[PDB]
């Protein structure tokens, strides 16, 4: 099944990050989200109640990435991850890569991150 | 077989959408095609009617794109996909994309969409 | 006098607008903000109390952008400008710049605006 | 006076040209339209009778811009300064920049084109 | 192996196409080829002659690219793909790209191509 | 008067620069120029023979970029301005940027150039 | 004199901020420089000796941008201004402009920061 | 296993090249470092201890990219990749693309480089 729902280039303003300094000044996240679910039914309806409600996915992606400021990015995906599959089944596996573009490193770069990838169990 | 024949960031103004207002206002809905078809023979002949014609293809997804408002972009996908499968056989699958930069969603983020893939029977 | 202190690229969701169903789903506005002040005695001293202190001017241009829905964009741009102009003396002139880049404007363009330039009386 | 309105990167396909093959297979327009308008009326009432609409100037634009096919861009910036600057009179002057971005010039450039600043009598 | 060698966003002015009108006027071709190269012998070493030289690679394409006038850019490709293939014995694979970014398509998109890997015989 | 003609972007691969390993290696070499014009007539009549032709500005601007290597971009720029205004009366004067993108300079930049504005006499 | 010789987009990687936080962590910094200078005779010898050298004008902002970390950028770009019109007579007015594009202000922008103009006597 | 760590767009200036000119004058190479790490227990804990630090990543990458001048972009890359190989464990496979995006290759392309993926043994 190569069928997939997405959200690119979210960014948030959050205060995550295991430097203390980190913590206190704050910075940009960018998130893509992109959940695997087979969209033929929807497409075959066009009835929004047989796919995934982006709108819904995106809240519940801010909730997590402008709350409780944690450490690691792997510690903010696993969350979001986590909280999108539990709330739909449709979703058979859920990526999500989250980069700091200007993370306390020295130097000149693009941008630092990570991304997982976890299946709906 | 990894030879593909494409259309990216084609770009038509819509106003297909669940939500009234959205229908009422509408919006710029990005497509991106990515057809499957083996090209040695044309490759081989030069021969236009060796392979798919793209302006065919693009106006194929135009007419969609700019027809009737629908609800969900799965159906906008699903009717562009079954459309190009049906018309040329030269076409083993077809990919599309469709993308809402602009979407009603409260937030900062380039965009929120969905992508099926489609092979020809 | 030639210096200006600048914020560009500004965005907020908000929901102003002229017809009902802007007002109803929102959209991005991007805003630019710069002001005249004469900055040698700050880069004399290097005291901040020498100049304007950028985050007070984003917090004023947030506050205006996230707030009540207005109608016009010159509407958001005056209350702008003369909000920068009242609290700062040394802004002896502020121009605001605000852009649709997604208007309900049936076409491919990359945004609609207007720029309003004010002196400090 | 320096407040303005303005339009950009509006973009239609045409077929104007000196070139017949020009005319014949066509290409992408690029226009940026700037009004000179005094916005604080506008700005103090938040009446858009108090303004010029842009949904109004963009169809204007767009009807000259998609319209009969002439030769020169000089031509078709002419008619545009003096279609707003008839309809307008609020806009004291109009700026009118054509970009054929993709020209039948052998080489790399990012575009080439003209611009003409156009009072209103 | 995953090892690849790459030439990206490779410009060329041609008169190729399938339209009279076309070939006449000319247009920008943009190439990417990527080559499949085992490349721990070159790393070990550091000796240029235990690798591809992508200079000659891109005389290669740069002397197709910018040559006869042919139909198709399945033909471009195939021939690229042929002749670098010949050449180049450490080239396991060829994968020719090549988009026409503005093709004599009426609309707005941000080009249109085809694709083909070819593996060395 | 405010009309113009505009070439931008334009780029050329070199062989001019003061060190001899720049000329040996050579490098891109990205010009805009801008030519002051009255354009009202062409603009009223649509006749070519009544503006400047962009073409033939940019085979002159071509033949000096990719003649014999000189040491300074002022040189090439004034040899630019020079030669378009000889041959076009109708330029009352030639502004030419020229920017190297990727001088021998050790660090991160966008580029370095020099700009010369120069009238017709 | 419109004649200018610039330096854009340079970044250096610095700590001088007014929060104790900023230094700390420290954050990229854009530097655009554009110089005063007349380019006529440089353009008439091509002698580098005519005219400034760029190189020298980089290592001058890079040794101030990468320095001891100071509160303002008030204070960086007139060291900047002030050094370079000290050590070259050419230069008869010095445009320093520096951008935080990521400073610790919780939002969404694309960089704030201050712009100055001195003359050289 | 499809988690990954990364660092994108990393930029430095080295004196690296098969020809003489090349390591006189330098230029900026671009690397991009995905590496493969399991994800799950950082992200279960929070704890950086159990993921991979990207700052260290990027030291490493700095001391190899801005040291001692070799000739292929492949010796670049299995320093690189055999380095962080060794120093970490928990990373089962690194990756390292390095592009040149302005070689002494004459003609107009975004850049050339080379890949490699390297499993940790
Ligand atoms: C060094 N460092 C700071 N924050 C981090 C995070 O979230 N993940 C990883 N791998 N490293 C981090
Ligand atoms: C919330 N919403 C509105 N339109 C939609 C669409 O086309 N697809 C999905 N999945 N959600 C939508
Ligand atoms: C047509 N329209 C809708 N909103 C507008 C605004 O804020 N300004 C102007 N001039 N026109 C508008
Ligand atoms: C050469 N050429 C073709 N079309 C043109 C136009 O519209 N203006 C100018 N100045 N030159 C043109
Ligand atoms: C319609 N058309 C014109 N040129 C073409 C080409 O090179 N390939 C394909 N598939 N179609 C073309
Ligand atoms: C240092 N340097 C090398 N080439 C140059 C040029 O063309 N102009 C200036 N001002 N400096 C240069
Ligand atoms: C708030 N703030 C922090 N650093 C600053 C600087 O360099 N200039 C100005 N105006 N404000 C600053
Ligand atoms: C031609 N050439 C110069 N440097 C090179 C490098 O590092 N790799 C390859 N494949 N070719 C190079």
């Amino acid at each position: 099944m190569q069928d997939t729902i997405f959200l690119k280039g979210m960014r948030f303003y959050g205060y995550h990050g295991a430097l203390s300094a980190e913590n206190e000044i704050g910075q940009i996240f960018k998130v893509d989200v992109t959940l695997k679910v087979d969209l033929s039914e929807a497409g075959r309806t066009d009835n929004v109640i047989d796919t995934v409600h982006y709108g819904e996915v995106f809240e519940e992606v801010k909730s997590i990435m402008e709350g409780k400021a944690v450490n690691l990015l792997e510690h903010l995906a696993e969350r979001i991850a986590n909280r999108i599959n539990s709330q739909y089944n449709r979703v058979m596996e859920t990526k999500v890569r989250i980069t700091k573009e200007n993370p306390p490193i020295p130097g000149h770069y693009d941008g630092v991150g990570i991304e997982i990838v976890r299946e709906n169990k």
